[PDB]
């Protein structure tokens, strides 16, 4: 077992632990969710401390002795080694200092090991002065967040690009199938199933464009802002360097933000991304609700489509297939939305030079992106691609629908057709037979006028 | 065009206008929605200034010649006269001072008229010193709000009490009608339409109880808190009196809040009411969505019920009758909810001794209660009461339904019924006719097992 | 008094009223808020019915007799005449049919008058068959909404462009004033007031760009979609015409949307705009909260700035100036946000070929835009432009702040300065005198190192 | 790697695993958050399956040899053994069937072990037929949730009861300390720090009462509703028993809900609790924001109080101690609220006889209650109890404060004090020293008028 000390006092650290006291304080201070910070944040945090070491060696302020040990340790965390040592709670006080410190304390103790030394020999490698040199919480943490968010969004757009492709196929596959369009859930006018799926396809096209764009503002990073944006204690040479390194390390077209005070106090890049995602899920939640409708049944329901069975839907009803893949999408949407409200609240709570609510914000932000990526992947494969149509059921609905009379409207007028249609719904007779009862159009005119393939117009 | 002044400068007031400069400033300062403050708040504001005058006369500090003129003017605003004059915007800066002052400047100029003077002759009847004596914005405005909110809530509960009665009838009416219960929209086991409507009836019973309770905290009023809650420069005798009067005037069992600092800085009474309403509308929005489904018609949908036509549903489709009464309920719910978020935000934004966001809060609060009361009234009368069943459509679904096999399960055993169920799904034949094809059960027996009542009670249908 | 009839029955219309029965039904059916539909929607509705008349004459299906009377009536409503006759409730059932009908019934009865005839002579001019020809609720109403929303957004961006200009001046004006940056509300490091106002200026720059972009999707309009998107009962010639007219009439670069089924069932254009606005107000609500802080006082408070007095702030405290212009901005933000939640809910509730919740949606959407435009206009003039600084109070804060020791950190190290800073806060002595007590830097090194104008970095 | 099958096909289960195929499917189907379902739900799930076994033995329909093995396995999960095995994702399709089945497949395979068999030997102990007898997803899962929610709420109220005690002490401690009340952040009239803390104390008192009440509706449980609420194929004797057992097992005064259709389709019990919590956190988030203000320090801010340092506040600024305990409260509030929106959305999305969104609902609900209980515990101990006052800083603000003129107003009159107040603002001198400069009041008199207690009670400070 180790022992370490701080203003507050002395603390017993497990000897296996690469994490230090400031992390131990925060695990005691903020036992809130007991989740762990997103994996992709840890990776990003390591990329930053590395670029920071690299830059501090380039400006001959950090000894290459220490910096290379740090760089070595970073590279391992980047590779995915020491994640289990990041143990602070995503929901935490101190504006994300206890996250920054968790990285500082782990990268140090593992740079020690790599110098052959032992953990807690902070003398050789110092969390504050060496790992975190030229840096504050207030530039490292967000710069990480920016890179994390970007990586996840890029995963998202891949998954969505695939999802769009999936819907697009079903557009083509179902293009020739005729069905009843519904409006207020009331039977309206003929439409082809495939036109509905094109509709889905295009809203998704748009979601992709909006989420793509949300990234633009993230490419700007506040590195070398230090405390407030003033960039005190940072050498412009370090600032120029640490960015180029971050650009190389990350593989992202990052750029120093033109105003550092601005990029340090404003959280609008995040609210913007969340906003784009919320929109996305509103759309998808709807499309989900549609599929669940059309798949209602299989007898006392619309029964226009069928979705791949993925599990026994019920515990007591034999032969129960529930639309569970859509359902999960619905539920995800409810998350993302609720998360947006958290994000927004947090974004607003900012005061003067710093927003201290960044943690819960980022927790929800990153969560939102991940959840969607997962939901979409499973939904693309397990449900969407496997959707099948009941054309005979769908054609039947057309053949027994008053609503076809919307085609006889420009010859007979809305008033003469409204009365024929009110009579047909009540008596339950075909529209054709009530047009021959009133003798309002001829039979050879009805064969033409009341022909279902009027969707194309 | 009369001229008035305050420590900022001078303004031209129309001479017709009973409202003063501080109101003019606010109409310039906050031209935001250009709505007018709720009618029921104006009434309440007048009730308060009246109780305040009455109390200030009773403690021999306001001259009876001025107070009675004020009381007279209040009584008219209560009766519904001078509402046109209230012209400040519900969304406004200043924590609701510009509302308080719009009541002060109108009650004064009309108490003037009533004592034979002319408007603007403030020397005699003073907005600040007389109308608003023993009072701050921070006690008059909320105390009004509390009375307003209570009156509207009481209208609401009457409307809902009536709505629950409406649903309850449809529970009884539809009690014998059998249909397919749905689960994930998939066909499950039989249920009677009336059981669904009892479900609606009871959630509403509960909504009523929650909204009823939300009122408790409103009965406490902070009158005589003055600026901050310390109650400084206000006489306990005035505080005791002004409450007593407000109780008589309003009709409500109001009580001075035990802690005035508390009742002046905390807005939790309001967030509490909103909360109760949000819950209410979640439930109703659901019930609405149900009805819209069950009325999916005319042919390509469930078609289990029909809701009264109230208008031509569509402009181009002949014969379209839409569930527009339910639809409006859905839309209201979305408001109430969004409003709760506004309310909550505003309630949280409080700092130290005062919450300055009370206006938008109250705007949304009062709006929510009103729009609900209205939505419910119209929905009760023009939809719920007029709902009818398609019992032959509903019974048909049962008769051609696989899930019915759960009811004849204990008399055939799981093995023999697993095969009858797999056969009925494939062939698509009724399970009754597959029970006498196999001749596992008698016709009389099947009458008793596939009884509307028997398939839908706890027990084994035997 | 007039009398009119429909399936439901006979109705007594005031004789003065240009509105018909279908409007009377809806005023009875939906006595919800008793507001009136936005003025700018009425204007838009008229622009549409006009383009529709014009197009129906061009395709020689509407008699020029009737159409020109309609066009005449439209032109007056456009000019702002008959607004008082639009009396249906913004929150209403029927997906916005009762709005469409209110226009139909007013434009007809006023086209009658302009033919010398009398109201209720629907025989001459028919609400359904003539005013509303080639049209459904489901294309007229949204196409209007699209034009309304665009006009209001354009007003908004003007107002905001002006607001940005206002902040930008204060950036320059306050550039030389030094103050204490605060972080978690704790005193941190020097910053210039003007850097704070640049921060405000740039977040606003960004808001403008996002709101500008939100418009793109609105330019696409679904005109000639009719019921469902299929475009049944609409002649492609009418479709081509009615757009070009709408483009000319409106003055907007409108375009027929590539898919009509898509633009008829998806409400993502609206959720997108709301989203952009919500973000905007999060930012502004913050900036507002900042100003109210810095203007706290005037004695027991920060007292770094002063805002124009705009009214007696209090009823009993003499000499009370409250930051009421900022406060109203805060309150507006709370609206816009809550409205976004309404909009989103409504947008999601869509089912199959139509979203029937469009009304409350549009009510909140249009409201949001208007409220902001108003709030911003008043806030730009009445508060922002008049903001004044208390430099002597702000300089004083610098001169008595431990936080200046962040500048002596790279020479002394974080550990030696953390102890000097913990001692100075407790004892309340200057940092200089505790650096000469420890003799850790010379006096000529402190004159340089602890010099406040380190913000520039 | 054992092999299992159901009507979809075959799967390879690790042999270590007590979980079955239906759980494996769901872990594949719903790899969403990769969180695990709350611990307290697992406990509850086990309590239910136990009461269910017990009841099915008591009604002579489950063999005692299987039931006791089940009961044994439940008791272990209750005791906290087999939680590792619960592996389905809180956010999942299927309305919480995959949770029910994860309990069924684990309790079975471990009841097997306990009757000497091997896992996968379902013949003997069957997930569906035995573990889940007399039960559907739609009664077991919610009944669990109800018990879970109750247990966490009871932890919450203990924590809050303690929190209110904490604030209440600071009310007493700080009762004599005078400071400037603020209004719109502008200086107003004197108030005592302790009055502010009593305000906090009482809002919390009220939060407790609201959360207490939210529980009432949870005590009603839908056990024996089976699929839809009709309760078909479940024996009233089982229903009477299984409740009785759940009451003993859980400790809670549970009761069979009068209407089972109602308690099966309505989710208003949950929206009600969330609502109460949201209100709570609005209040706390405010109180938090207050404390952060008053602790704005060290020099360039209010500096009226100090909160216990709990960590180095900053990484680059030496000496930075931040109000991190309050900050965490703020952040929690934002969660709870956002979660309420998720909950509400989900509650509304219900259709007809079942709400299939119950999982995300419950995930957020349970999360909200937990994170609150934790936030409060740590905030009570590491912040509230350790708060200290800067009474000389606070008294100084009073002594150099214009608003103090409201207190010496009745003894000088409005005319003479209007001029002393305009002079004190300009010159910046204390109003006490301007009262003896003009010699309008004696020093002894000023002691009594500018008394901490006198400036802050109802009355006239004389």
């Amino acid at each position: 077992y180790r022992i370490e000390k701080d203003f507050l006092g002395e603390k017993k650290i497990p000897a296996d632990a690469y994490y230090g006291i400031q992390t131990l304080r925060a695990t005691e201070n903020f036992p809130i969710t007991g989740y762990r910070i997103h994996e992709e944040l840890i990776r990003a945090l390591a990329m930053v401390k590395k670029a920071a070491a690299l830059a501090n060696m380039e400006t001959k302020r950090l000894p290459a002795h220490i910096g290379e040990a740090i760089v070595a340790a970073c590279d391992e965390i980047i590779a995915g080694q020491w994640h289990d040592q990041f143990i602070v709670d995503p929901i935490q006080g101190g504006a994300g200092t206890s996250i920054n410190m968790n990285a500082n304390e782990v990268i140090a103790n593992r740079a020690l090991e790599i110098m052959g030394k032992k953990k807690g020999d902070y003398f050789h490698v110092r969390p504050n002065s060496d790992v975190n040199m030229s840096q504050s919480t207030n530039d490292a943490f967000p710069t990480a967040v920016h890179i994390a968010v970007l990586t996840l969004l890029d995963h998202l757009l891949e998954t969505m690009e695939r999802m769009r492709d999936a819907f697009a196929e079903k557009a083509k596959a179902f293009d020739p199938y005729i069905k009843m369009g519904r409006i207020h859930l009331q039977d309206a006018v003929p439409i082809r199933l495939g036109q509905e799926f094109e509709a889905y396809t295009r809203v998704i096209e748009r979601d992709i464009q909006r989420i793509k764009q949300s990234r633009g503002h993230l490419y700007e990073i506040n590195m070398g802002a230090t405390a407030v944006g003033t960039g005190l204690n940072a050498d412009p040479r370090y600032i120029e360097s640490v960015v180029k390194h971050l650009r190389e390390i990350s593989g992202y077209p990052l750029v120093g933000a033109e105003n550092l005070v601005d990029a340090t106090q404003n959280t609008d890049a995040y609210t913007e991304v969340s906003a784009a995602l919320k929109v996305c899920m509103m759309n998808m939640s709807k499309i989900a609700n549609d599929l669940r409708l059309m798949a209602s049944g299989p007898r006392a329901g619309l029964g226009e489509i069928t979705l791949p069975a993925r599990q026994p839907g019920s515990s007591i009803i034999p032969g129960m297939v529930c639309p569970v893949m859509a359902e999960v999408i619905n539920q995800i949407a409810f998350q993302v939305i609720g998360n947006d409200h958290t994000i927004c609240l947090a974004s607003e709570a900012g005061q003067l030079e710093l927003n201290v609510m960044e943690p819960v914000l980022v927790f929800n932000l990153l969560q939102s992106i991940s959840i969607m990526n997962n939901g979409f992947r499973v939904f693309t494969e397990y449900c969407v691609k496997g959707i099948e149509a009941n054309e005979e059921k769908m054609k039947e609905y057309v053949e027994k629908s008053v609503g076809v009379i919307t085609a006889v409207n420009p010859h007979i007028g809305y008033e003469v057709a409204s009365r024929i249609a009110r009579e047909a719904t009540l008596t339950g007779q075909s529209v054709r037979d009530l047009c021959r009862k009133y003798d309002v159009l001829s039979d050879e005119e009805l064969d033409l006028i009341l022909d279902p393939y009027e969707m194309t117009h």
